[PDB]
């Protein structure tokens, strides 16, 4: 009970957790498992107390009877808000943007249209819109929904890659990294800017960044924000400035999760742990850093500024929100989780 057992996924996280444990003087200790699903099970089973999960996993742990403890507060990825512990920063906005000059285009007029995605299986670029598209329709065949798309990471033979176009030489088509020209936020946005796609699924921050002189890239630079609208779920459209009222869903901050019975205590422990090892912590560079990893995002995301208070005791569905929940629930209906299945079994 006094200790808090963390669940690491992989040897790289395991190693980092071991150094944490050591430095914490054994108040934090570590269970390791091969998959995230396996950790949620350990926690469900009381053999581990906590770990930190992404949105899809919060949903799934949520359904199995786990709850969010502290939210991972971003910085912006560099830059500013404060103070970090008391207020959770909202979490970025997934938007669907289309050219203003195209007005015969709405959230309900997207079938057989052309789509530009950031990547397959990303939150803003894939998971939220396709999750919601299939809410709209009731089919799991979102793959057949757009006539053509650029969805980096999908099958290159398929319609979902038909719009990607690799790099200068056309090489590495539909690859899920920067080498694919319409990869990521910028690329998805360029895909719409050059009218290769009808709709681009990005975040609010994306059009601001590539319009009106934020970017100098030859494709971006003479771009105008005027020229782009946002597709809201009420079927209307609005300017890019109004993302807060015209988005698909919020992309959830990663969060620590726990048995409700243990939430108070793991919380209490981590607040002190980050005072020791967090961004201003007594001991960070000096002995150990909670939000730095020798590889990438081990245990927490590297751009995490602190763990922050919920205020308080939200369920998963109140943490994620109705749109995000509808989104993921739709995805998981279409491609099941063994764990979600397991959690619905009447033998647990
Ligand atoms: C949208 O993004 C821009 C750039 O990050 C920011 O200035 C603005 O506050 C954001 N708007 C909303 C509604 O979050
Ligand atoms: C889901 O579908 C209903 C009708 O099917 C719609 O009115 C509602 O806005 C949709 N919800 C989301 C979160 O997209």
């Amino acid at each position: 009970y006094t200790r808090v057992v963390w669940c690491a996924v992989g040897p790289e996280e395991q190693k980092k957790c071991q150094q944490w444990s050591q430095q914490s003087g054994q108040n934090v200790t570590c269970a390791t498992a091969s998959t995230t699903d396996d950790c949620i099970v350990l926690v469900l089973k009381g053999e581990a107390d906590a770990l930190n999960l992404d949105g899809g996993y919060i949903y799934t742990a949520g359904k199995c009877g786990l709850v969010p403890v502290l939210a991972e507060n971003r910085k912006s990825s560099k830059h500013s808000s404060l103070d970090c512990v008391l207020r959770p920063t909202e979490g970025y906005l997934a938007v669907a943007v289309v050219k203003k000059a195209n007005e015969g285009l709405t959230w309900n007029s997207l079938k057989d249209k052309k789509s530009c995605h950031t990547a397959v299986d990303r939150t803003a670029g894939w998971n939220i819109p396709m999750g919601l598209i299939v809410n709209q329709t009731g089919s799991c065949a979102f793959d057949e929904f757009f006539s053509q798309s650029c969805a980096p990471g999908a099958d290159p033979k398929s319609r979902l890659c038909a719009l990607c176009a690799g790099d200068d030489q056309g090489l590495d088509k539909c690859v899920p990294n920067s080498k694919e020209k319409y990869y990521g936020y910028t690329g998805a946005f360029r895909c719409l800017a050059e009218d290769v796609g009808d709709v681009a699924f990005v975040k609010n921050d994306t059009v601001w960044e590539n319009t009106n002189g934020e970017s100098t890239a030859d494709w971006a630079k003479n771009l105008k924000r005027e020229d782009f609208r946002l597709l809201c779920l009420d079927g209307t459209r609005k300017p890019v400035t109004e993302a807060q009222s015209c988005h698909l869903a919020v992309a959830p901050n990663h969060a620590v999760v726990s048995r409700s019975d243990r939430a108070a205590h793991v919380e209490q422990v981590l607040l002190h742990q980050q005072a020791l090892f967090g961004k201003n912590g007594k001991n960070c560079p000096d002995k150990f850093c909670l939000f730095k990893s020798e590889t990438k995002n081990l245990l927490f995301n590297d751009n995490t500024e602190c763990l922050a208070k919920l205020g308080g005791r939200p369920t998963y569905e109140e943490y994620l929100g109705t749109e995000y929940v509808t989104a993921i629930a739709n995805l998981k209906k279409c491609s099941t989780s063994p764990l979600l299945e397991a959690c619905a079994f009447l033998t647990r």
